[PDB]
């Protein structure tokens, strides 16, 4: 796509797939999710990114901490998407990246999604607060005033969610990823862990329902020779609790909440 | 895309995107083999066909794949344009070929091409059976009535008997599952997911180091939603060979058999 009139956000046209759709022949969450990082990498190369120049000499990397998406309706095989992007500072917390997903037919939003990335070091994994050298070399790149996706005071986007409790009501065991779960650094793309949520969430919801709101916490990442469980209870409209974690220790890689509604 | 001049094949431009590439910064040939899948339902759409004929549909019938050939000389960088062109072709009561041509779109040369050999079956009992005349007569119309051939060749590797594996394996990946991305909008397992299962167990010294040049796959049964996996390699040979096996996880029962052409970076 292109960035807009103001260089301060970019916006891409996306025609929906034949196997990116689901048995509602609607575009998947995992499929939007896919669209959202693509549009998010244009913006980033469209600007000359995804670090900055002392980012690069100190091996430091932005890492996804926190998404959220909200989806009002699933554009059909097809169909055509538009989705704007941009960036936001939260000062030394980390980066905040927005979207805006719109019918290209109608102009009207269809779905929207917000994201907290934070600062890491790529070899110790420590985190690490975003300095003034690193705001300075990308605010030029974002708008100064606030600009919000979900700008509900108190929202869906910033709760606390709560750690699933044993036992959980369903589960999906013995997940594994295999190599086209990985990106172009061999690390598992941010996409799976959404996929592997949702495997614990019954298929009778999945036919009845359609799923509107996806929170996801991200505690650490899922190694190329791991195996997650995936746990869901359900806390009610139907709303899920989630949980992944190590198949054999139980360390926890990611928690988060699900929202559905009735066809 | 849009069907060429004469109606009798379809061409499309896809620009490869980041979550679309591997290691090397290029296309992974699921990437691919996902791309062609899509060229071939747009050439579908174009013609009517949102994929079968009346008869078809009055009687339970569908193509479904046989054997996939893909050949890969160059695989798209993230952020390159590459334009498919597809076509369908009569195989007279066998079945139908489905061929595919990548180019660059920058230098227009080819640097890759497939083939497919579907067959009719009936959805219900899968039950494969011979395109009838009735069939025939309704597609015919949108093929080339001359052959026009991706792998032409007078002793080309698209037609090759595929050997069972022998067990013990040199190679292994166990419990495989398919999970909802794997499916398709019909609910069945993507055609595409056969191919990242079978290189599963290709070891990673080897996709370090060696790019894949052939692959040919042989489609026995399909795996269900509820169903585990095991995907077994053995070498077979500057360029490196390999024999795979697809399998029921517990009573062994075949699903897919192919071979691997891979060559140094
Ligand atoms: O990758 C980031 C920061 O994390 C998150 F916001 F994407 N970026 C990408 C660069 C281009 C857009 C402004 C710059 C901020
Ligand atoms: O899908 C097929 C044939 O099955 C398989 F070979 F792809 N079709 C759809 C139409 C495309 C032009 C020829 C018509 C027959």
């Amino acid at each position: 796509g292109s960035l807009t009139e103001d260089g301060l956000s970019y916006k891409e046209k996306f025609v929906v797939r034949s196997y990116e759709v689901g048995s509602n022949k609607t575009a998947t969450v995992e499929t939007i999710a896919n669209l959202l990082q693509e549009v998010g990498c244009n913006h980033a190369q469209s600007v000359g990114f995804a670090t900055t120049t002392t980012m690069r000499k100190l091996h430091l990397i932005w890492v996804t901490a926190r998404m959220h998406i909200e989806i009002y309706k699933y554009p059909a095989w097809g169909d055509v998407v538009e989705i704007e992007t941009w960036c936001q500072s939260e000062g030394r917390i980390g980066t905040r990246r927005d979207w805006i997903l719109k019918d290209s037919v109608t102009g009207e939003v269809t779905g929207r999604a917000t994201s907290k990335w934070v600062m890491m070091n790529q070899d110790t994994r420590r985190l690490q607060k975003v300095s003034d050298d690193v705001r300075d070399e990308y605010l030029v790149f974002c708008p100064q005033e606030p600009r919000l996706a979900f700008p509900e005071e108190n929202n869906r986007s910033l709760k606390k969610i709560p750690k699933l409790e044993d036992p959980a009501q369903y589960s999906m065991i013995g997940l594994k990823p295999r190599r086209a779960d990985l990106d172009m650094n061999q690390h598992v793309n941010n996409v799976t862990y959404i996929g592997w949520v949702l495997e614990s969430i019954p298929q009778e919801i999945v036919d009845t329902h359609e799923l509107q709101v996806i929170t996801l916490d991200y505690r650490r990442e899922c190694q190329q020779d791991d195996v997650v469980d995936s746990l869901t209870t359900t806390t009610s409209d139907s709303q899920f609790l989630h949980l992944l974690r190590l198949s054999g220790d139980g360390q926890e890689i990611n928690r988060g909440t699900t929202l559905w509604r009735k066809k």
